[PDB]
DNA sequence: GTATGGCGCCATAC
DNA sequence: GTATGGCGCCATAC
């Protein structure tokens, strides 16, 4: 209940972290990994995963988009448009490209590239 | 293209009339019936129908709600909450209650009842 | 029971 | 081809 506020158009992201924290409060020690990672981009951070839809897309308060794009745009670049502006760092084990069963929504595992 | 502007949070209704006009430009003389009806509540008005979903609900720019509630709230009471505040007039042949195959979204075929 | 909202699937706009 | 968005179906909150 207060985890959402601490992790935090504003009312749409609020609905998005909400969608997220519900998935993370269920995973083991998962909320903890994320709270630390919002603090330091340079400090090492563990992967925080959510399940992957067949589509790839995640729908949040009736808007539908890719998960790492969503949570980056909540926590880093609010002007972020599409996944092309994103690229995964070398740190991350479950990037969106990976097509693996889970997908990392830790916002600092990706850098923004304006092509 | 200009029909939408003439029939006309504002940018969500704009997306809704858009969803609508596309269905009406396909029906025969249907756009015409609606243009007249936005003018006069007291003047007699023909039914303007759209298809009915099994659910009943209509999704518009990612929000989902009942059709007569949507188009009433666009064109009459913007503070309208649920379908309980609505009741169909005696004029209408395809009210939402009717569960018929089409459904009348002419905003003036319904009156608002605060219970 | 009713209300509400996401996902897989599909249809349509570039 | 990629992007985008609605509907039927289902799962969950009252
Ligand atoms: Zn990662
Ligand atoms: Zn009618």
């Amino acid at each position: 209940s207060p985890a959402v506020k601490r992790l935090l158009e504003e009312k749409w992201a609020e609905k998005a972290v909400d969608a997220l924290v519900k998935k993370l409060k269920k995973k083991k020690g998962a909320m903890e990994e994320l709270e630390k990672a919002l603090s330091s981009p340079g400090q090492p951070s563990k992967c925080v995963t959510i399940p992957r839809s067949l589509d790839g897309r995640l729908q949040v308060s009736h808007r539908k988009g890719l998960p790492h794009v969503i949570y980056c745009r909540v926590w880093r670049w609010p002007d972020l448009q599409s996944h092309h502006e994103l690229k995964p760092l070398d740190i991350c084990e479950f990037p969106f490209g990976s097509k693996q069963k889970e997908v990392c929504i830790n916002p600092y595992h990706y850098k923004r590239v304006e092509s």
